[PDB]
């Protein structure tokens, strides 16, 4: 992994700011990094882990951040710099839209099937990607996707369960036997792709996670998303299949979700849709060269 | 057309206000998209004097090409809006222009570093004389920092719609030619060799292209070899056709690039900053998403 891929910084480096938000494995700010011998602060997000439990030698942290930060793909962040002290500091780019999650919350009216079935895409292909590098997730969810711009959207959080749970999200093999394949996290894919077509409810909602592997172990799944039809829908429950090797490879989603694009108004029902807005191109390019310009 | 964005004045705010110029006035302005809760820091160019609408058809269709012109090295005019008085939207540098920049770190740069920045104004440079563009208004006051070990060159065209770095042709005939536009690189290469000084400093402008007749160029640069300056004195050829060509100044300034004790003698240079690979892919994955 190159070992130039990650910077170390020391803490005089960079600066906090704001808090962002906080999750199970840490709490992230928005910071502001100053060059050494700059006038310039340049926006970034600093996640401070919670070291509980229990903790790994600072050498071990690296190597795995080495390979946070050998991560290259339009769609997972990668792990730009590090900081190791009292805490373990984490930075990546800041993401001025948030979360994807709260971005549909934000604009359950707003969406289009082309839309979302677009980030379904975007997202299998970056799990594709981290799949590709025998990489495991862990934790993917709809929290766990950044929106770069409206159209492009990636993945965090990535190997973080490996240096330090989220039971509504995981395959029944991951809770009862704390088995993490490339399988388990396509499960965790099927669940974000649920808490997109239903913009942003919650999984098994009054449902204690306590016992969730109960109703699973029944053949309990989640509602069939009101917008979907069963075209879609039977992937999803494909994703939720206790055999393991039953359920779809991330590869075959990208292709699915793809000629599902094709003509979104066939696999995706939704209020304004014949009328809702469309990525339009002149649009496209002015979100790309002013806040993304990355390759992809 | 895709790549010029009608922009409502209301999507744009404007905020600081960055600077004036001969062309119009810079601010620090916010893009809130439409739908959305971001307010996202862009760069507001407000043309000094007031437009209508007929001059406005022959201004969109430049700014259709001034939006065009793709390069790592030039910078893009991302979008437009029509008004009372025309305003233009690009990228915000933070790192502010190359002029400022040297000269609030006189002693900080070293030879990779100037010789770098050359060679990149020319692979800009060359880029538009591939595309048949007049840039016009070339200075280190028009090259941005992107990054430290990044620049772009700005306001181009902005002249279609500067004595002293204009070429003697350009003051005596108002031509604007390729050639005319590598003259306006020397003496841009030169502001730089010297740290940010001013170019023939205590001549009045208007008695400018008198003494370039006579025989008067810029001195050479304290750092500077002969190796240098001998091609910042070829960009003031009185003859267009004689000075160098844009593709040949990469090469040359990439020669010198790949040994630069040699032909760039500065005091410290020895200690001078090195862009290790590490700090370099912070700036890049941070900022300059381009790949520098
Ligand atoms: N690069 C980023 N840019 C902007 N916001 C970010 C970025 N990274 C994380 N966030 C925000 O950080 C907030 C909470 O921090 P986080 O540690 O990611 O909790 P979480 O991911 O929702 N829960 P968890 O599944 O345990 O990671 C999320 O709502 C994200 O929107
Ligand atoms: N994209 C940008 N980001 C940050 N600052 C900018 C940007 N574009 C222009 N500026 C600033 O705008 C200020 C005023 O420049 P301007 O009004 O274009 O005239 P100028 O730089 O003197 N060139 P000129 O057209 O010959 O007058 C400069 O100091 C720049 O630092
Ligand atoms: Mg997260
Ligand atoms: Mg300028």
């Amino acid at each position: 992994p190159n070992q130039a891929l990650l910077r170390i910084l020391k803490e005089t480096e960079f600066k906090k700011i704001k808090v962002l938000g906080s999750g199970a494995f840490g709490t992230v700010y928005k910071g502001l990094w100053i060059p050494e011998g700059e006038k310039v602060k340049i926006p970034v997000a600093i996640k401070e882990l919670r070291e509980a439990t229990s903790p790994k030698a600072n050498k071990e942290i690296l190597d795995e951040a080495y390979v946070m930060a050998s991560v290259d793909n339009p769609h997972v962040c990668r792990l730009l710099g590090i900081c190791l002290t009292s805490t373990v500091q984490l930075i990546t780019q800041l993401m001025p839209f948030g979360c994807l999650l709260d971005y549909v919350r934000e604009h359950k009216d707003n969406i289009g099937s082309q839309y979302l079935l677009n980030w379904c895409v975007q997202i299998a292909k970056g799990m594709n990607y981290l799949e590709d590098r025998r990489l495991v997730h862990r934790d993917l969810a709809a929290r766990n996707v950044l929106v770069k711009t409206p159209q492009h959207v990636k993945i965090t959080d990535f190997g973080l369960a490996k240096l330090l749970v989220p039971i509504k999200w995981m395959a029944l093999e991951s809770i009862l036997h704390r088995i993490y394949t490339h399988q388990s996290d396509v499960w965790s894919y099927g669940v974000t792709v649920w808490e997109l077509m239903t913009f942003g409810s919650k999984p098994y909602d009054g449902i204690p996670a306590s016992e969730i592997s109960s109703i699973l172990e029944k053949g309990e799944r989640l509602p069939q998303p009101p917008i979907c039809t069963i075209d879609v829908y039977m992937i999803m429950r494909k994703c939720w299949m206790i055999d393991a090797d039953s359920r779809p490879k991330f590869r075959e989603l990208i292709i699915e979700f793809s000629k599902m694009a094709r003509d979104p108004q066939r696999y995706l029902v939704i209020q304004g849709d014949e009328r809702m807005h469309l990525p339009s191109p002149t649009d496209s390019n002015f979100y790309r060269a002013l806040m993304d310009e990355e390759d992809m």
